[PDB]
């Protein structure tokens, strides 16, 4: 095992553009097998990157800015991570495809990223929804934090663990004037679980434990959880910083793991945004849920801790309880950087903002069948990806989704395109509805947390409860999806296609 907190945390550099005007921002990101070192102690490790790095780079733009990225794969024809081939069904496919979700992004369809508009080396073969290569991003919305990372079906679990991932950051001048921390003083935080072999390799499972030979081989798995945290494509690093103000944005890009985040001195974060921009009011935490593919937008306050180490902590295990050596440790602060200037920035209560009738109320259920081989399948409402397409929200309309969840366990759960208000959690009897299918709620319902009184659009529900959320479809008409975000769930078979439908 490594030691902790050996390696400076790295920064990924902010992607220049290929060519860039009043009209038009555009870029060239290439998917390539490149080579990192995630630990001081540990031989360098073969990766996949958007432009030959891991993390990719940060992505940054402004509210509105019209941004054109040609997201381009020149990967091997052969993955170097075990491929199940028996969870969906077929001339031949090239085995490694890969498309570019930007999640977050209010997005027109063809460039949403579709699991089926998946393309392979320089395109030379494209799935059935592929449309184009330049991806187009408007960024018509809310100053955000987005992520992007590879969408494409069967493979996103795999895809993503090899290292495509990356910060998408959304600007909107106006927000200038709340002089949050900036510039060097704004830091993104990938945090991507791994497991890692001796020789430097990643370790990703090919079977489940116990693996009866009737079984698969390779076989997918309900679940990933690595032994090794890290931030920014290193290992337990540390970050040295200076005492005052700090604005992170937090991105968990791991493919099971939910984090419980604190700091080990009991100190506080502010968290001043979520998946869908600005709270409208800060919030003090001493801790945080952050499951995957959710964003927290925090100031961490160093101005009177001048000299110390902090560490960033997590009490959520994965497959046990937390280990006190590893899993429990992220990074670590230390307040040892000299200030390059007077603080500026500021932490206020007043962020934002805060009439629409529900066109439609729709009852969704998150629930496992079990296939050929015994291994569990998750499906959202009992269908399967490839049924017709059940979910069918009306262009500029107003729903409200209900979803109720029977299962052992939390989902995260992401609607593309949109981002949503939470309504309320409530608790139901699960054995009652297993056997009936009838629904009774043991417990009033209860509002959001503040941290979830903002716009969200990848929201947590959690196990025994139904959970409400409303979103307003639009502005783009077409073919979207949602689905969980536990990787290993999406890709069998937890995600469902959704037509957003225009007259
Ligand atoms: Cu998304
Ligand atoms: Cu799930
Ligand atoms: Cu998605």
């Amino acid at each position: 095992t490594l030691e902790k907190f050996v390696d400076a945390l790295p920064i990924p550099d902010t992607l220049k553009p290929v060519q860039q005007s009043k009209e038009k921002t555009y870029y060239e990101v290439t998917m390539e097998e490149c080579t990192h070192q995630l630990h001081r102690d540990l031989p360098p490790t073969r990766l996949w990157g958007y432009n030959g790095l891991f993390p990719g780079p940060t992505i940054e733009v402004k509210r509105n800015e019209n941004v054109y990225v040609k997201w381009m794969n020149n990967l091997p024809s052969t993955h170097f991570l075990p491929i199940d081939h028996t969870i969906h069904h077929s001339h031949e496919e090239p085995e490694v495809k890969t498309v570019v979700h930007l999640h977050g992004g209010v997005t027109p369809d063809d460039s949403d990223g579709y699991p089926e508009a998946w393309f392979s080396k320089d395109f030379e073969q494209t799935g059935p929804y592929f449309k184009r290569e330049v991806y187009h991003y408007p960024n018509q919305q809310r100053g955000a934090i987005l992520w992007y990372h590879d969408h494409a079906m069967a493979l996103t679990r795999l895809n993503v663990y090899a290292g495509l991932v990356g910060a998408y950051i959304i600007h909107d001048p106006k927000e200038k004037r709340l002089k949050l921390p900036s510039d060097e003083y704004d830091v993104p935080l990938l945090i991507t679980d791994r497991t890692i072999n001796e020789d430097g390799s990643l370790f990703y499972p090919s079977a489940p434990e116990n693996p009866s030979p009737s079984l698969p081989n390779p076989s997918i798995v309900p679940a990933f959880c690595g032994e090794t945290i890290l931030v920014n494509g290193k290992v337990w690093p540390y970050l040295e910083v200076e005492p005052r103000k700090y604005r992170f944005r937090v991105i968990n890009a791991s493919n099971t793991r939910t984090y419980n985040l604190s700091l080990d001195n009991g100190g506080d974060f502010i968290q001043i945004g979520s998946d869908g921009g600005l709270l409208p009011r800060s919030v003090k935490l001493n801790s945080f849920s952050l499951a995957p593919a959710e964003r927290y937008d925090i100031i961490i306050d160093f101005t009177a801790y001048e000299g110390e180490s902090i560490i960033l902590a997590n009490s959520a295990g994965c497959g046990g309880d937390v280990n006190p050596e590893t899993d429990a440790n992220i990074m670590q602060f230390r307040v040892t950087k000299p200030l390059a200037q007077k603080d500026e920035s500021r932490k206020p209560k007043y962020l934002a903002s805060y009439h629409e009738r529900i066109q439609n109320i729709r009852t969704l259920k998150l629930a496992g069948t079990q296939d050929e081989y015994g291994r569990p399948v998750l499906l959202l409402n009992n269908k399967r990806w490839h049924d017709p397409v059940t979910e069918t929200p009306k262009v500029g309309t107003t729903e409200i989704w209900s979803i109720i969840n029977p299962t052992r366990g939390t989902h995260p759960i992401h609607l593309h395109l949109v981002s949503f208000r939470v309504l309320d959690r409530r608790p139901f009897d699960i054995a009652r509805y297993q056997e009936s299918g009838e629904l009774s709620y043991t417990g009033p319902a209860v509002p959001p947390p503040p941290s979830e009184k903002g716009w969200k659009d990848t929201i947590q529900a959690h196990a025994g409860e139904v959970l409400r959320i409303a979103a307003t479809f639009g502005p783009y008409s077409g073919r979207y999806v949602w689905h969980c975000c536990i990787l290993e769930h999406e890709d069998y078979d937890m995600m469902r296609p959704m037509d957003i439908t225009d007259p």
